[PDB]
Parts: C-alpha cells; structure tokens; sequence
C-alpha cells in the first residue's frame, strides 16, 4: 500500500489514485509574489476555547490527534469559508533533515514541518460526506522551523513514546490547539487536496504566513516514531511529506499585503 517509500511514495500513488494528477491537488508552491492581495476575505475566526481532544494515533503515515467532532465545540469561521467546519484533527508532516518536511512551500523554501488542522463543513453532516464534496474540508497549514521550543507541542512530544509503532493510540484529552498557533493569523488560501490518499479534492487550504518555531529536540522526537507495527522491521517515521504539485489553473490569494 501507500507510503512514503522508494517504492510506494508520492510519485506512486497515482496508480491506485488517479485523482493524484487533477487539476486541484495539494501541497503547491506559494509564490509569494504573485499571490493576489485579495480584501474580500474576512479575518479568520479561530473559536477552540471548548475543543475537546480524546486520543492521538500512530496511522503508520504520521500521528493524528482526534478531537470530538459531535458538536460545535472547536470550530473555523470565516477568511474564505462560508458556514463552519468543525476540528476533527491535527497532524504533522516533518523531515529527516531540518531543511525539509513541510508540504507547502514559500518561494520554494521547505520549513522543517507542517501542522494541518483538519475541520469539515457541518452543512455536509459528518467527515466522511464532507471529504465527497467540494468545500467540504477547511485544513488550517502552519509551517514548523526549528528554534526555541514551543511550549504547547510538549505535551505531544511526551506522549509519542506510547504511540511508536503503527496501530497505537493512547487517551490524550484536555490538550489545547490553542497553544500551536503562531500570534499572526495572516494567511494565504487556495482551493486543493487531501495531501495523503485519497487525495480528494475537497479542501479550501488557508496556510498561515508566521511559522511556529520548534526546538531541536521536539522534532528529533518525532523522528523516532515508526512507520511500522510492533515486531515489524523498524522504519523511521521521517519525510512523511509529499512535494509540491503543478498549480494549474488556480490563484493564490493573500489576506495581506
């Protein structure tokens, strides 16, 4: 199956997921200028202040921690979005190297990681039927560069010790995404993919232009994850990231100047 191997990586895919050549797949590169200043779009509105996360897992892609999506209870609004989509997920893409592993790149620059917060569109009623539809998906992208720590991943980093090997997942409740989002909420939006098969597209991107800064040690953290299971040979869980893709007829817009 998929991975991010010599031999079932990103230049793979498309043999089981022809989607992976269409006209709206994601990452791309961010041409910064020639990304259009755009004043019709609104601020964001961030509203986690009652998220309440459950668990986080091993995929065997990268780790994911899951939130309860049952309710309004961590939601986006506005930018480009009309209605509200709910937090489902986060996750990372991350490199062997600090000079990789983002997805999104700015000017061709690659940042050491990636977050993505992964919110659907309650018109659409659950995840599931939102990933079949256009505006389905809202992923709010952060880029990651290495420096001082970030205070609010620690408590991530910790627990990735029970989660090392694909197929793990352990409790992680009262966690707060609060504490992973850079002071600016300045961004640019494209219409785009899914980044990992099934590579649907069905997400309106919003990638911030501030990076978190992270320390040295938390990414080598998540570079001691495994892409295998327990008893299976070891594989390290790094450059989980595919590269950018041809933009094709689409404009990146910026909600600044």
């Amino acid at each position: 199956h998929w991975g991010y191997g010599k031999h079932n990586g990103p230049e793979h895919w498309h043999k089981d997921f022809p989607i992976a050549k269409g006209e709206r797949q994601s990452p791309v590169d961010i041409d910064t200028h020639t990304a259009k200043y755009d004043p019709s779009l609104k601020p964001l509105s961030v509203s986690y202040d009652q998220a309440t996360s459950l668990r986080i897992l091993n995929n065997g892609h990268a780790f994911n921690v899951e939130f309860d999506d049952s309710q309004d209870k961590a939601v986006l609004k506005g930018g480009p979005l009309d209605g509200t989509y709910r937090l489902i997920q986060f996750h990372f893409h991350w490199g062997s190297l600090d000079g990789q592993g983002s997805e999104h790149t700015v000017d061709k620059k690659k940042y050491a990681a990636e977050l993505h917060l992964v919110h659907w569109n309650t018109k659409y009623g659950d995840f599931g039927k939102a990933v079949q539809q256009p505006d389905g998906l809202a992923v709010l992208g952060i880029f990651l560069k290495v420096g001082s720590a970030k205070p609010g991943l620690q408590k991530v980093v910790d627990v990735l010790d029970s989660i090392k090997t694909k197929g793990k997942s352990a409790d992680f409740t009262n966690f707060d995404p609060r504490g992973l989002l850079p002071e600016s909420l300045d961004y640019w939006t494209y219409p785009g993919s899914l980044t990992t098969p099934p590579l649907l597209e069905c997400v309106t991107w919003i990638v911030l232009k501030e990076p978190i800064s992270v320390s040295s040690e938390q990414v080598l953290k998540f570079r001691k994850l495994n892409f295998n299971g327990e008893g299976e040979p070891e594989e390290l869980m790094v450059d989980n990231w595919r590269p950018a893709q041809p933009l094709k007829n689409r404009q990146i817009k910026a909600s600044f100047k």
